[PDB]
């Protein structure tokens, strides 16, 4: 299936998705592929996470993925669920070693150049840049991206509707992840699609 | 005694410096009396290693070595009988070593790459270092919101009038100070008085 | 010959070279020696840079060295091309064992106390504070310093003429990174060695 440089061209905004609630998934799977925000990050960050991957998955248009994966064992048990990609909040050899050796499509977080280079000689080049806003935000991202000209990023964390077109002018940037899609209450479809729609029409330099 | 139960056994850890070996006994015997009994003496002075066997010999005291940069370092504050073991950064060299040793290591993280390779070797708890570089309560709470299963201690430009603000996060078991003794010749009465009000900080993480 | 230690202490500012043109390789370095900046890091981050470093070494005085080293393999590259000293981003252990191996005068980024730890494992104790005005500046330099008192440092990322002092002031730190000295687009010759010598002015609490 897709590589994860094909999974973070699909939209400018990959939502971040914590289910505290089961049945809150299917409402938000689909109100967010309504507004043409096809991928979704489910955190496994909740005791449902993987049944939420599971309700999802069902969801035609769209393409989940495991969030929060911490280890080779984590990736399976989302893999198993029907996951079509996974994130981690940083990066460790033995997790992106077990991604490639089985092809899986892993978005891993970096936060300094030593992560970088580590996904670098596991023949990685397609990062998170995370969490954003606690490591110096767009002008540390640019300096980052002006070391490594072969990489490209997905910055995560303290992104907002006002930033994101700002990170998306950037070249190197394919799509950012953001929390405000759906707010952390009780889903609303209406305003969750409205929100979709709204990041779905974000401009990209990238794409 | 393991380093779970060591960081919940007082609010606040004193990061103490002892530079004249006669402060030692009268420090730990202050810090005691106001009921932080859990006392971290930095390696970097040269009577360290001996501030920590008169300070182990005050009843009730738990002492650890800070600044713990390596194997060896870990081996000779275990000789010298500390109970745990505190450090500015990890390494797996280091990791490897205190969890083979079965040593209470309680090593510093800044970015998800620390702690996810903490995790790999067993290690859930860390030191949230140094705090107030790295983002300071505002990154840690979004990193303990990641990391559910994790819990820190903050250390690194902590004060009396912050620390109940991290302590209102259940992530945040205890933080690290320096204030509970001034500079200058120790007081016994002010050392104990300062200690009592840190001992009451309220904790969302131990009642 | 060299330790990165007396690649360090030779000017107060190393200049950080980004060569897009293979022409302005030769120029540049024979600017930057007649400002008495002798101190080159060529960053691999464009295809000819091991070309450049070729033309450099050939201009007299030339201490000639390849930044953004990336990993083992790209060290031999270099190191074959005749750098004398290798500077790179952040610190892998398969790049400082390497380099150590080689007896390599390496120069790794650190932003991170477990970096530094990594580094002293290796017996590497210099190091580049990198991005400098990305992860918290002179302030976090200073507490990171003073919690490795016997590691020595070279800031870079976001230096300028103006801080640069600021940070030569503290005697933790041996020189700086600045791209100032020969900026983007095509070389001012004249330009260049003016603020090359100007740097080399620059006091220092370290080497004096």
């Amino acid at each position: 299936m897709r590589d994860i440089d094909s999974v973070m061209r699909l939209a400018p905004v990959m939502p971040v998705l914590v289910i505290e609630d089961i049945a809150d998934a299917k409402p938000i799977a689909e109100a967010l592929v309504a507004g043409g925000l096809n991928v979704l990050e489910v955190t496994l960050r909740t005791p449902c996470a993987l049944e939420a991957i599971k309700i999802m998955k069902e969801v035609p248009g769209a393409v989940v993925g495991a969030g929060t994966v911490l280890n080779a064992k984590m990736l399976d048990q989302a893999q198993e669920a029907g996951c079509e990609f996974f994130v981690s909040p940083g990066l460790t050899a033995d997790l992106g070693k077990h991604a490639v050796a089985q092809k899986a499509a892993l978005l891993p977080g970096v936060a300094n150049a030593a992560d970088v280079m580590l996904g670098l000689d596991l023949g990685l080049d397609r990062f998170k840049f995370f969490p954003a806003e606690n490591i110096g935000g767009l002008p540390a991202l640019k300096s980052m991206a002006s070391v490594f000209r072969q990489v490209r990023f997905c910055p995560t964390g303290g992104i907002t509707p006002t930033s994101a077109p700002k990170y998306l002018e950037n070249p190197s940037i394919l799509c950012v992840g953001g929390s405000w899609v759906v707010p952390a209450g009780k889903p609303d479809v209406a305003k969750i699609t409205a929100l979709a729609k709204e990041a779905s029409a974000f401009k990209r330099a990238a794409v």
